[PDB]
């Protein structure tokens, strides 16, 4: 056999003010939640041969630094414009906002398609919708997938996980049991993405 070259996603994760309020204004426990969610994101992405490197953690304890509203899309781009300033001081590949608020329209997470590594769109927003950390992580990993140009899984894609096991990450539907692996279809799409020049910033080992 042969060894595949690993990829690394330098991740910066942010907890908005509402999530902080939800965690009873406990800074330590809010940070712990972000770390646990990142941990599950790492587990999921590893099935794509991508390892997570947590660049930074940030909790908006007194005020949101970017406007977070019921509008997932508005919230996303407001966060992405804020991410630019942050990137200059603390470089990272992708910034992810975890919010305690719910979005209008049944939306649970959102990110720009194929924006991985781009200064203007390499990030995403996810709601911490489940008591379980893996819930938000699955949502965040799904959006990172979209960021990497991955589409939702077609008809018979995802054989490496059944219903009770949570299925695959790029499934069109979300809910418990949550997914822990990306389908083979997703893995092929990712290798094509890299080969074609996408996600150039995931090459350096932190
Ligand atoms: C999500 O929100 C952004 C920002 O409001 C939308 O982007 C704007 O799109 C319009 C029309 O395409 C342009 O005139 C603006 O210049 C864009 N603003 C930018 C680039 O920041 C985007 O279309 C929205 N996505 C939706 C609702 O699907
Ligand atoms: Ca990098
Ligand atoms: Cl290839
Ligand atoms: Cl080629
Ligand atoms: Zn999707």
């Amino acid at each position: 056999e042969a060894r595949r070259t690993r990829k690394y996603l330098e991740l910066y994760i942010v907890a908005d003010h509402t999530l902080f309020l939800t965690r009873h204004r406990n800074l330590q426990h809010t940070k712990q939640r972000l770390l646990e969610v990142a941990n599950y994101v790492d587990q999921l992405l590893r099935t794509l041969d991508i390892q997570v490197a947590l660049t930074g953690l940030e909790v908006w304890t007194e005020r949101d630094r970017s406007r977070v509203t019921q509008d997932a899309n508005a919230t996303l781009w407001a966060f992405l414009q804020w991410r630019r300033g942050l990137w200059a001081q603390r470089p990272h590949d992708s910034a992810q906002l975890l919010t305690g608020r719910a979005f209008q329209g049944a939306t649970v997470g959102l990110a720009p398609v194929e924006g991985m590594c781009r200064a203007e769109s390499s990030g995403g927003v996810s709601t911490d919708h489940s008591e379980l950390p893996i819930g938000a992580a699955a949502t965040m990993a799904h959006e990172i997938g979209h960021s990497l140009g991955l589409s939702h899984d077609p008809d018979g894609c995802c054989v490496e996980a059944a219903a009770e096991s949570g299925g695959c990450v790029m499934a069109a539907a979300t809910g418990h049991p949550f997914p822990r692996v990306f389908s083979a279809c997703s893995r092929r799409q990712l290798r094509a993405f890299f080969r074609k020049g996408g996600g150039a910033c995931l090459s350096n080992a932190p």
